[PDB]
């Protein structure tokens, strides 16, 4: 008789993630909305 | 009788990511909506 | 009677991505909705 | 009696993707809706 | 009795993808809907 529901709109059970950004670079212009690890 | 519904609009058991950015070079423009990980 | 149902729109049990960029570059110009792991 | 109904739109049980890129060029104009991995 | 169902719209149990590029040339122009793991 018993309901289980799981609803996940995202769902991840481990997610890694690893980012490396070196910029050299003179005179970026950069418009973001949202920046994660990141080097404009 | 019993019933499970798992839903997930998007699932990953495991999800890795690797990224490497290097840039050398000068007066990049960007507008970027998201960014991850990244360099302009 | 038990009744299972798992629905997924997107699922991966597991996923592996590396991406490499390295860019030498000069004047480079973009709009990106959504970046991950980029040189712009 | 019992129902197990799995739907995915979309299952890699293992996905694994490399990229790597590398760019020497001057002046490249882009609009990328998503990107992922990449070098403008 | 009992009824197992599997839709899947893609499946893969295992994929992998590797992508090289590297690109030397001036002045590339580009609009892409989607990338990954690409130079422009």
């Amino acid at each position: 008789d018993a309901e289980f529901r799981h609803d996940s709109g995202y769902e991840v059970h481990h997610q890694k993630l690893v980012f490396f950004a070196e910029d050299v670079g003179s005179n970026k212009g950069a418009i973001i909305g949202l920046m994660v690890g990141g080097v404009v």
